[PDB]
């Protein structure tokens, strides 16, 4: 009920900076592991590019979106992942972040 | 999906990250928020036993849920069950606190 993450677009490749315990639980993930990365790491083969894509198209776009994706635990558990997106942006009107919220 | 993050390494542990939960919740805007400390919800009907206990938890850097009298923008009560959650890295130094907020 509690699962999210803050990411850093302005550091490359957006890495997350910032996740919440109940998302080190929903994913099997340690902070030390996770820190630094894309959140693509949860994504595998399984994993629909196109549905993707429209969380590319939101990050793009810079707005907010929810989708559906199949994701990965560390272990190759599958878990669900109804995904939920925003951007925040400072009082420059610059991006800043993206947190997501997993639901499952 | 209403919290916040702290960061205790800021003097007075100042809101550093809200999301639009939380502005919508409390009727403030992320300017107004930013780099202050989350007692600005507080107000005359808050029951100081369970600031205390918050105390406490930020005091331990330990995590607690407790329930208490907030106040929105324009005066509104409302009832906050509150979750805090301390944050530290590998070579053990605190560096955030997140809570999350439920009304
Ligand atoms: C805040 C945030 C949270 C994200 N959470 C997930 C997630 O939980 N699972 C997932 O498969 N992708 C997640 N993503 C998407 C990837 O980080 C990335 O945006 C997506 O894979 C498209 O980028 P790419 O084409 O470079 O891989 C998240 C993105 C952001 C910005
Ligand atoms: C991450 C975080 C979120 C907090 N959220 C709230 C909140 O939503 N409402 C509230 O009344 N206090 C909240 N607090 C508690 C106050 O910031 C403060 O710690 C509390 O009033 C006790 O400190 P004090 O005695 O110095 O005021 C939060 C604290 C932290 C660390």
């Amino acid at each position: 009920e509690k699962n999210f993450v803050i990411t850093d677009p302005r550091l490359p490749d957006n890495p997350i900076i910032f996740a919440s315990d109940g998302f080190l639980e929903l994913t099997e993930y340690s902070r030390e592991e996770i820190l630094g990365r894309n959140a693509r790491f949860l994504q595998g083969p399984e994993t629909d590019q196109a549905t993707v894509q429209k969380i590319r198209d939101a990050i793009r776009d810079q707005r907010e979106t929810t989708v559906q994706l199949i994701n990965y635990t560390k272990s190759g558990k599958k878990f669900w992942n109804l995904l939920h997106l925003q951007p925040v942006r400072d009082q420059k009107g610059e991006l800043q972040y993206f947190y997501g919220v997993q639901l499952d």
